[PDB]
């Protein structure tokens, strides 16, 4: 089926570490130290969140740009529910199309309907909930935020606890009791069922928001993460490499003592 | 081909029907000479039910057995909201339909019973589309929408009844994008959505169920686009029970037939 | 450790229908239908709920006749928090005292200190965090509890899914999050992780309150019960001593729809609840 | 005469409508493409930040962006302001706009616009507004959004929600529809009307927020008959993208082409 | 493997705990008498000035301050921050504090500290929070003032209210105790541990607002083991002064001595 092969590239990225980019430079930095992937975008969550505006997709001359000066996928932004800016970002030849809370919101209702599209998408979520009703439109992928922009990570350990909990609590719970289970959650009945059976959620789940240490980083992993995004948290090309290689190792505390060892300003 | 939707055509043959609440085997041989297409076998009416208070549970397995040897006609029973044991006893007995009954007392407020469990179909109850969905989804093949059980006022029957119709002819026309947020207001599964718009109806036959009194009440269940009705208390709490039931069948047949409709309610008697 | 051997002690109850009784005969009948053990008592919960008053531990006297009228073991309850009064049904010589939320409540704030007596308890509970109180006090057995004397169901369906659902969220939880599961059930860490490595109750766990029917019976086996209580059910019925046996057979055969109905039939008339 | 001031609205049908505040803009817009100017004095943006009454424009300045195109010429009156309507109407433009970006001047009645030769464009945010406003003798419907911020949600919310209540509308027990029309508040047989057309019973175009050629063709997408653009554009380029956009908005390489640099 | 842990920590009995910066402060500390060491790149009332979100800090600082004393060397992780710690334990130094003036990690879980070898501090604020620190694996228990305001209220009150339940737990009726765990939100076997020993089963020190040799002094009559101190120093007369005032804490005479001129 055409989602099944959405949902096997995307596992492709499983154990990486995708790096938000601004311009080619930044690019080829984060590919460099091994990003899995680079989001190319004009204005990073942290520099998003003080100074206000309306942010939306960027412009394809700058996304373009980013596309040509790496090997690794290319990912980038579109607002909720903005289905044009995903026809316009799909037209450019990307890898992923992001819906993503960070831009500003064009539809309060409703997301996009993502599987009218050729390529995967990445959507976030905050509970199991919202993560099931984001695959059913369509997403591949699905990141669990935190705060994006403040480099603290309480609500993505909020959000990753809760998504890996509810997934826990559903893979014993009565199977007679799933039905109401799936009425509380507002999620499709099928995809529960089918995150019952996998014991993990049906495609790949990053942790995205408020990364900002190699400790960080591990962390995500350690508490069940496929992978994670990092925006601000980085740009820094020293940065980049050590948390790549939090992730990549995130078992090893000599390794996560290595790479955070005089590692600068954060 | 699958189980499921070999229950879901059974309950079709229901359609155009009315099914009738019968308490022994001679009110069981009424409701069968005067045309119902099934009877439901209970200890009390929902009109007896409301006013003597208790606990209302699965009748006992021997005045089912009773009524079932009584009749051709399908028989069905009602299991209380969540008792899936009332329901394998009913199912081990042999009769045609389990009714999942909001008028016996609730043994479950959290969950209905898994009906896929059953070889038998299930009829469940909704008071709109989300509820229908929920309960096809847990398996019922067949939809009760209800109005007030045991008043005899058809308000409520109306009000669900256009609610549930109204919230089908909402999902026909709608942009198929907003489709996702609409089940998940419904708190519906959204293939079961996308099914009933696909279909422009329920997926599973749609009675009435609840206060239906007179010829006209009934009739105007099937005008307001219904599969047929379920009466209990209006047949056999009325004056002549016999009369009003060939009635009422007649006016399920000839819903559009207002000479019909006038013969049998001229002199009909005391309704409820 | 004493507490295990009363643990162990009720084991034996698996399987088996405890049954109010007020009389030496109600015994005999209870006995004969193959109750498990029998609960001596001088009113049952739906004459307690409706004629009100306060409801004490029962006359010793009462209590000798029907120990001596059956073989089965004997069971007494006691008020809540009224240590006192366990200490006389312990002298009495019974095998296990019930500390009951049916009777008046003698203590508000604290249960009896079961660890103190050497005959095991029975307490009633309504979620796990109640349970693991009552056996950190030393109950060797727990009721999960509906409503008593209504012959309603609901409650005991909805306090045995939650008991045992709470269970099964716990077997699969995260170990670095049982610390706060424990805070917020506020029951002993110790016991937490107990229920957790075992995956059900320390202790056997009866279902009671409104089991009216063989049907309803059986469904709290099928909902994981060990064993079930029967007070009003049986004697506020029409036929109590075939009704009794009826239950008892539920019990054995909860998952055997065939035999479910063979008791069913015919049954007579079941309790008036409310 | 109601029905020819619809008729003459369908001309601007697949157009992009310019906000602009003197001759030279007026001919740039003109020249990228715009079906139609609309001269004020402040544009929506400038309206919001600095503040103050905003009223109708000088004639002069109206008169002068007349004069230096040939597309139609629309201007803003207040709302309720039939005065400003009047003198509007005497420069001889071709729509007059009763518009919610210029200061209300009568907060419980719009313009009776049936006495007017002229079409007039009004704004709504669902279809109870848009019918009213057509029964007043609006001749055209802005749905609207947000006029200023450059933030699309609003107008996103609008048009879906005056296009779903028209769906909604269209397959609606008949006998249903008179307790419709006493919830929206609106004329009974507009109502009926728009169920057996399947739309809105005049040109409906969207307006606030549309800031990039992306916003307009997705205005296109969701329903819309065209689009007003005041803030988003003054800048040649940018009007010729959103008239582009709007030309082909089923079309993702031209949208990417006339986005590609902008 | 907990009771060493325990163990350990009794040997700070006593003791005055620095927060230091950097190696020399470190040396300062140690030559003043501290006890022990905790080593951060950002001292508490500069924590709260600043703002921002304040982590464990780099490995690289903590290891300077390791290899420049030989009294025992602690850090702090981020509450829930199981990684921060275990990155901590890696570099080889004796205690980790779960740290309520760090930006919390977890607002919902602690670390499970029986997964590490070290010992670690927990705050806290009343018993029932010092028992479920104990029952997670903190070798230490911290009883909490305002951190970095110089303010001794409120270690007198958490002071105060974790040796007054403890001394109510004393001689609390055995059958009462089942309720007083419930109510407390704490582990029964840890209550009764606690109403057995008369104490709290760990060495116990006041912190947060400790400014003045008085105010440790007092820390110390109200019942605490030791005290931190962490604003309150920087300089070496100061750190001398509250280490004589901890020692010497029942004798007036030297707490004039110390305070004089100060
Ligand atoms: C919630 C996060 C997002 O929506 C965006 C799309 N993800 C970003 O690209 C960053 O990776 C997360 O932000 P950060 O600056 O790391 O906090
Ligand atoms: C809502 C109705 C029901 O749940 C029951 C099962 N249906 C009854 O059998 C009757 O047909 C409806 O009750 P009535 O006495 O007709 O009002
Ligand atoms: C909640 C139940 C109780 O506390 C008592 C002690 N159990 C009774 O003996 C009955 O078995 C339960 O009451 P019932 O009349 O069956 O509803
Ligand atoms: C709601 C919009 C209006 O009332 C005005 C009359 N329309 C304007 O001319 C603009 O086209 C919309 O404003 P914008 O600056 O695009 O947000
Ligand atoms: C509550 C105090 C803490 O969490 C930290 C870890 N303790 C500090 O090291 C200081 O000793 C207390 O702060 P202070 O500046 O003395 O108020
Ligand atoms: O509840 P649903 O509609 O599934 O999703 C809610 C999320 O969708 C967007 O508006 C916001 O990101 C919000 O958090
Ligand atoms: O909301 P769901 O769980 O679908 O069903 C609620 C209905 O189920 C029963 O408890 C009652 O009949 C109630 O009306
Ligand atoms: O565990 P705790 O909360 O102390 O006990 C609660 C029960 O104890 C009695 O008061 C009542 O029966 C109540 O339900
Ligand atoms: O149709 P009604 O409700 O009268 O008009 C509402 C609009 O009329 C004007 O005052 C404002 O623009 C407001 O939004
Ligand atoms: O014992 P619990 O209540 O879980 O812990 C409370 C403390 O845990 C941390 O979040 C804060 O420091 C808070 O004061």
């Amino acid at each position: 089926s055409p989602f099944s092969v959405k949902v096997g590239l995307a596992q492709m990225l499983r154990g990486g570490v995708i790096m938000d980019v601004v311009n080619a430079e930044q690019a080829r930095i984060a590919e460099e130290a091994g990003a899995c992937a680079v989001m190319a975008l004009e204005r990073v969550p942290a520099d998003i969140r003080a100074q206000g505006g309306v942010a939306r997709m960027s412009d394809p001359q700058m996304i373009k740009e980013i596309k040509q000066a790496v090997t690794i996928p290319v990912m980038a932004k579109a607002r909720i529910g903005h289905f044009v800016e995903a026809q316009i970002l799909e037209a450019i030849g990307i890898d992923y199309i992001d819906e993503s809370e960070v831009l500003t919101l064009a539809d309060e209702d409703h997301h996009i309907n993502k599987h009218n599209f050729r390529i995967p998408f990445v959507c976030g979520c905050r509970n199991l909930g919202e993560a099931l009703r984001r695959i059913r439109e369509g997403a591949a992928m699905i990141r669990t935020k935190g705060e994006a922009g403040t480099g603290n990570i309480i609500e993505a350990v909020r959000h990753v606890r809760s998504v890996n909990g509810d997934i826990r609590v559903l893979r014993n719970m009565d199977d007679d009791e799933v039905f109401t289970f799936a009425k509380k959650l507002a999620a499709p009945y099928d995809l529960v069922m089918q995150t019952k059976q996998l014991g993990r959620l049906p495609v790949v789940q990053f942790a995205a928001g408020g990364v900002a240490t190699p400790a960080d980083a591990a962390l995500m992993m350690q508490l069940g993460c496929d992978g994670v995004f990092v925006g601000s948290g980085i740009f820094p090309a020293r940065r980049a490499r050590a948390i790549v290689q939090a992730v990549t190792h995130y078992s090893d505390p000599e390794m996560l003592v290595e790479v955070s060892c005089g590692l600068g300003e954060a």
